[PDB]
Formats: structure tokens, C-alpha cells, sequence
């Protein structure tokens, strides 16, 4: 590591290479850990950290890693669910934190821009919603979330049923490969072009830039809300949620959330974006969701980029500075997620209301958000992520929790507990064989690199095809082409061809 050092001083900056004897080392990693109980000590720390400001940066870091021996993983905002963007386990690491490559040149008349992956999700909302009412980005609904990994990893949000995931929606990239070399779409190929945009990045690449394509929106689009604190009555409406919800117009997004109330109680919360006026939403809801209840003081009409602060939960009426905040979140956090195929019974609603009512579910979520649209529209291989048609919606179960409790590791398994017992109780009612997961919600509980199978390959496969079903060997293929070296792994990377 030390001749390693020494490489990449032979033009990459002094002051962009971090270690421990540096003041600002510990701050650096610190500062985009969003998921705290990731940040304690006990946790494996890095013997170095670049920040790099230029392309050639990060080329020299791919090479002198290789030629020294040296692991690395690549961080753009860090909210990797496990937090493997700056943690890598038994065995010594380095972080490319790309913080400082976050620039976005949006062409708005062409509807593209370039995107460094260094840049968030909510810095990418900001510069078009500045610029233009009527184009959007279709990505998730959390502003500090990096385009780097969300991205590469697929990327759902409130125009998923419109526009499909974001990787459906990006047009040309630039990625480092095991080479150093610098890639455009036209220089990786397709394949490569294909496996960056799902399969997640940490598997093929450095990813530099995002070329995206915008998509079209009205000037004015209309939000809704409406609470259910009655479990008999809302328990009602979510079953009839699951037979409207993937089957509305694809202006239509209904997303349903189980979680506690202000007033400490379970209730269901049917949040919406509808891409039109507010009296084509209603006229569509009491014909397609009238148990809903849907009523004109339930909705508002604004702008998306409005409804981008809307659905980030800030007051409203909030400047739109505060897309561009890339604060620390204070709140640790277990997912896990699933994908459902056909109605759970009603028997099952109960019960996973139930176990909300629990102390330590305080701060947890059930979050039901629906395909079907664009998402059952496209065809399973036409990007890595899977689950497109046959999908009714998508399920994740969250436990939320205040960082101060991490200091007694087994104060927090309730947490965990928690989240893994739900989990366990919905799985004769999701998909199985392969039971589906989204790996932007990374869960290595799912499974990891060990030593059980003789082969990496063997091994992997067993979350492979679960992240991605079909689509797995693709990527293995691709896998083996672009980094024959297996240089860029992690805990479930995409394995070598046996
Ligand atoms: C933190 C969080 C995330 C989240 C969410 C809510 C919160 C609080 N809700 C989501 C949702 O509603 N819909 C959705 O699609 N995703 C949501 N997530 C998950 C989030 O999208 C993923 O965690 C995403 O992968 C995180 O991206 P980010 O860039 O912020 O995180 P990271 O730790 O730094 O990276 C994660 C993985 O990707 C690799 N990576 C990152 N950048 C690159 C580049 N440029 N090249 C290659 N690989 C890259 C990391 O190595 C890591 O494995
Ligand atoms: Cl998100």
C-alpha cells in the first residue's frame, strides 16, 4: 500500500489523497456515511481516501491499485444499504469518493445532459428545475441519494410507470475500466453500455459520467394525500389498492405507506403524483379508486419540480435551494425489499399492520409503490434490473433509528429483528424462485462471498438471481469481457464465467 501511495504521487494532486495521519481524514470518510451505524468504529475503516477532481485522477487510481495489490471501492453520496461504497470486509481498501465530480450541463433545447456521478440525485432535480417547468429526470424521490450508484443500481421514483427506472433512461456514459481507459458508449460496447446502467456499478467499472435524456412533463402537474387511521377501513382500501394500482394510467402514481402517525399510531398514508390538471385526476380516481375517497381538498396542483420538495417531505412552499443540501442523515436504517406478483390476502394486510403497532417498529416503514405502465411495458432484458411484467408493485420494509443507539450493537438488533421477522412472514405471498430483490436496496442477508461454493461464480449466483433473474448470466458474460481481472468486487458482485 505504501509503494502505492508512492504511485500516485508520480498529475494527481497531493492534497486530493487522504490517510490517517491527515487531519482531514476521519471527516472526509465521516461526512457521506448515510447510513450511521456504518460509521462506528468496530466497522472496517480505509488506509486511504482520494478525492478526485479530474478524470486522469481516477484512471491513475485504477491503475497503481492493480499494480500494488490494492482493493478499492467507489463511493459518489454513500447510501449503499449495507454501506459497501466505503466498507469492504477482510481485507485491507481504498475509497474513490467522487464528491468533487459532480458537475451537470443540461442541453435543454436537445433535452440531454452530462451528469458526473459525483452528483445527487436532488443537485440534478435543482439544475432542471431551475432552468425548465416542463422536463424532469425520472429518479428516486430522496435528494441526497448520488446518481452514481442509484443509477447503476436501476432507480425507481414517482415517474416509474411514465418514464420507467432512471438507467432506463440514460443514452451514453463514461466508465473507467480495469484498464484505465476511459470509455464512452461508443468505446465500452453495448454490452458494457448494458450492465453499467442496472447491474450495479461497483461490478464492471468507475463510471464517470451520466449522459441522460429528459422527458417531458406539463407545467402543471397535481399531488395528493389521503390518511387512514382506521385499520378495518384502510386495511379495505389496500386491498382494493392492489388490483388499481399497476393498472391506471401511466399518469398515474399511487404509492401506499404503512408507518406510525405524528399522533404515535399506525395509519395508512396514499400519497400520488398524477401527471395532469386536478380535475382529470378526480374524474380518473372515482372511476378507478373510489374507496379511496379521493376529494379536490385532498390535492394539489404545482409544478414537478415541486413536487420533487413535496414528496422529499419539506414544507410547503420551500425554496428549491434546499434540493442541493448534502447533509448527513442522523437516522441508521435496516431494508429489505420484495417484489409481489399477484394480491395478498387480506389476512396479510392485517398482520403487517400489526406488527407496525410494535415499540421498536416507531420509526419503520412498509412502502408500497406500484409497476406496472412503462415497468410492465418494457421487456425483462432490455436493462439488467428484472422486474418489469408479471410485477403488481414493489414492497420494502425499513426500520428507522436514531444513530446515539448504535453505540450498544445489541440494543439495535431489535431493529434488525424486526425488519427480518416481516420479511419471513410475507414470503409464501411474493415472488419466489428466485424470490425477486432490487439491488439498490443491497441486503447481504440475501448472501455474500465466503467460501461456501468452490467458484465465485456458484457462489454469486445464489443473489444474482435474485437481484436480477434472467439477466444474471448476461452480466456474468459482460462481467468476464470488460474485468477478466475480477478487479472491481465487492460482498455480491457479479462473478467470473466458470
Ligand atoms: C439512503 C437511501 C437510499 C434509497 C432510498 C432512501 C434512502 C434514505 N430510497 C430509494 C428509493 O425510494 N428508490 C430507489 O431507487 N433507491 C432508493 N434508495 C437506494 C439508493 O438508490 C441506493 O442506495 C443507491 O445505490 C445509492 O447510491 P449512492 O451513490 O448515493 O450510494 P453509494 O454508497 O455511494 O453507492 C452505492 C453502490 O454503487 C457503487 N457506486 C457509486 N458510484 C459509482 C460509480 N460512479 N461507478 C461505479 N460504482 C459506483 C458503490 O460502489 C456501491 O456499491
Ligand atoms: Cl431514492
Amino acid at each position: 500500500h505504501e509503494d502505492f501511495l508512492k504511485c500516485l504521487s508520480y498529475t494527481v494532486e497531493p492534497k486530493v489523497i487522504h490517510t490517517s495521519k491527515d487531519s482531514s481524514f476521519f471527516s472526509i470518510l465521516d461526512s457521506s456515511i448515510q447510513n450511521p451505524r456504518f460509521s462506528v468504529s468496530e466497522t472496517p475503516k480505509p488506509v486511504s481516501i482520494i478525492t478526485p477532481v479530474k478524470a486522469s485522477d481516477v484512471q491513475t487510481v485504477i491503475r497503481c491499485a492493480q499494480l500494488h495489490g490494492i482493493h478499492v471501492r467507489t463511493r459518489s453520496a454513500g447510501h449503499c444499504y449495507e454501506g459497501l461504497s466505503y466498507i469492504a470486509y477482510n481485507k485491507p481498501f481504498a475509497v474513490i469518493d467522487l464528491r468533487n465530480l459532480r458537475s451537470i450541463s443540461l442541453d435543454v433545447d436537445n433535452r440531454t445532459g452530462w451528469v458526473q456521478t459525483g452528483a445527487t440525485a436532488g443537485e440534478l432535480y435543482y439544475e432542471i428545475g431551475k432552468t425548465t417547468k416542463s422536463l424532469a429526470f425520472p429518479a428516486g424521490i430522496h435528494p441526497t441519494v448520488g446518481v452514481g450508484g442509484q443509477f447503476s443500481g436501476g432507480g425507481y421514483g414517482t415517474l416509474l410507470r411514465k418514464y420507467g427506472l432512471a438507467a432506463d433512461n440514460i443514452i451514453d456514459a463514461l466508465v473507467v475500466d480495469a484498464s484505465g481507459r476511459i470509455l464512452d458508449r461508443q468505446a465500452m460496447g453495448e454490452d458494457y453500455f448494458w450492465a453499467i446502467r442496472g447491474g450495479g456499478g461497483s461490478s464492471f467499472g468507475v463510471i464517470l459520467s451520466w449522459k441522460v435524456k429528459l422527458v417531458d412533463v406539463p407545467s402543471t402537474i397535481t399531488v395528493f394525500k389521503v390518511q387512514k387511521t382506521s385499520k378495518k377501513e384502510a386495511v379495505r382500501i389496500i386491498k382494493k389498492w392492489q388490483y388499481a394500482a399497476d393498472k391506471v394510467p401511466d399518469d398515474l402514481f399511487i404509492r401506499t405507506t404503512l408507518e406510525r402517525s405524528n399522533k404515535n399510531a399506525v395509519h395508512a398514508l396514499f400519497t400520488g403524483l398524477y401527471i395532469g390538471p386536478v380535475n382529470n385526476l378526480l374524474a380518473l380516481m372515482e372511476e378507478k379508486f373510489p374507496e379511496l375517497g379521493l376529494e379536490k381538498e385532498g390535492c394539489e396542483e404545482m409544478s414537478w419540480i415541486e413536487s420533487v420538495l413535496w414528496f422529499a417531505d419539506f414544507p410547503k412552499g420551500e425554496s428549491l435551494g434546499v434540493l442541493t443540501n448534502r447533509e448527513r442523515t442522523s437516522l441508521s436504517f435496516k431494508g429489505k425489499d420484495d417484489f409481489v406478483q399477484e394480491p395478498i390476502p387480506e389476512a396479510a394486510i392485517q398482520e403487517i399492520w400489526r406488527r407496525l403497532e410494535a415499540p421498536e417498529a416507531r420509526l419503520g416503514k412498509i412502502i408500497l409503490t406500484p409497476f406496472g405502465g412503462k415497468m410492465s411495458e418494457m421487456a425483462e432484458y432490455e436493462t439488467p434490473f428484472p422486474h418489469r411484467g408479471g410485477n403488481l408493485y414493489e414492497i420494502q420494509y425499513v426500520a428507522y433509528w436514531r444513530e446515539e443507539e448504535d453505540k450498544n450493537k445489541t440494543e439495535t438488533d431489535k431493529y434488525l429483528k424486526w425488519v427480518d421477522s416481516v420479511y419471513e412472514f410475507m414470503t409464501p405471498y411474493v415472488s419466489k424462485s428466485p424470490r425477486g430483490a432490487y439491488v439498490n436496496f443491497k441486503d447481504m442477508d440475501l448472501g455474500m462471498y465466503l467460501g461456501k461454493k468452490k467458484t465465485k461464480y456458484e457462489e454469486g449466483k445464489s443473489w444474482g438471481v435474485k437481484y436480477f433473474k434472467n439477466n444474471f448470466e448476461r452480466l456474468v458474460r459482460v462481467k468476464t469481457r470488460v474485468d477478466p481481472t475480477d478487479f472491481f468486487c465487492d460482498e455480491q458482485s457479479i462473478p467470473l464465467v466458470n
